[PDB]
């Protein structure tokens, strides 16, 4: 499961959390091997008394479930970046085993884009836009930097708390989001994150459609193989089409660095284009 994630060595061990110290409330999620409950959790940080939280409820004990726990938890203490979720530690006393997360108030990225479209609510502006895809792009230079391959960002996996700050995470194929090298072969690299990096900016300039949503998923699977390339969204400017476009080349060592685009966004997220649809 975590194979391809090898070469990263944790330096040390994850933070235990007692289960009394934990208190459900309801749930937030379900899907991927586990429920995801709100909760408060008591003695965590030591200014507060008593936080939220998220929390990931383990459904199995396989026993290869709890090695999967084990290294995933590993992996997840050593992931420590403004942009990329924030995972507080395990608590392994009993049956289910918990994994703690920060709560991220606005909940995924997908839904939020979805309902601030066609938190202050009304429709997202270009500056919104622009400022929440300089968040993605930062979380993906760290785990560039970190030879971390994600292998399924989406918007679905991004998180949004107070003040519009974002995070990536991973909520448990994603083939309208994936490369032809990933459909066909199964090569996830920091080239094939930063295609879906691409596709991701799609999602965000319109405001969460599905890619190649007037597709089935057979001919979304012929239409990428084949080279052809998601349609300008009628809110993205020339700019960051642009960028689109760079993320997309068919090969990957042509795609334009996840530095550079983060840069790009950064520069536009600062001072945003004057474009109007
Ligand atoms: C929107 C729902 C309800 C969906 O369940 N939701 C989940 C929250 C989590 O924090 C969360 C839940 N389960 C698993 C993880 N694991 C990781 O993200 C693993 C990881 C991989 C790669 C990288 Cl780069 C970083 N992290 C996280 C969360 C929090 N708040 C709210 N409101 N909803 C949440």
């Amino acid at each position: 499961m975590h194979h391809h994630h090898h070469h990263l060595v944790p330096r040390g061990s994850v933070h235990h959390i007692k289960r009394r110290d934990i208190v459900l409330k309801w749930e937030l999620g379900e899907g991927a091997f586990g429920k995801v409950f709100l909760a408060e959790c008591h003695n965590l940080l030591p200014e507060q008394d008593k936080m939220l939280v998220a929390v990931k409820a383990l459904k199995e004990a396989s026993e290869s479930a709890r090695q999967d726990f084990q290294r995933e938890a590993e992996l997840l203490t050593m992931l420590q970046h403004q942009h990329i979720v924030r995972f507080f530690g395990v608590c392994t006393e009993g049956r289910p085993l918990l994994m703690v997360f920060e709560y991220m108030r606005h909940g995924d990225l997908n839904r939020f884009l979805r309902s601030h479209g066609p938190v202050a609510p009304g429709p997202l502006g270009l500056g919104q836009l622009l400022a929440v895809a300089s968040q993605v792009a930062a979380g993906m230079v760290y785990l560039a930097g970190l030879h971390f391959v994600h292998r399924d960002l989406a918007t679905r996996n991004c998180l949004v708390g107070q003040g519009l700050v974002v995070k990536i995470g991973d909520f448990g194929l994603p083939i309208r989001w994936m490369p032809p090298e990933s459909i066909l072969y199964r090569k996830f690299t920091t080239e094939s994150d930063v295609w879906s990096f691409g596709v991701v900016l799609w999602e965000i300039f319109t405001y969460g459609k599905q890619p190649w949503y007037q597709l089935s998923n057979t001919e979304a699977i012929d239409c990428i193989t084949q080279g052809r390339e998601l349609e300008r969204p009628r809110a993205c400017p020339p700019e960051v089409y642009a960028i689109m476009r760079g993320c997309w080349q068919r090969e990957p060592q042509q795609r334009h660095s996840i530095k550079d685009v983060h840069a790009r966004l950064q520069a536009l997220a600062q001072a945003p284009p004057v474009y109007l649809d």
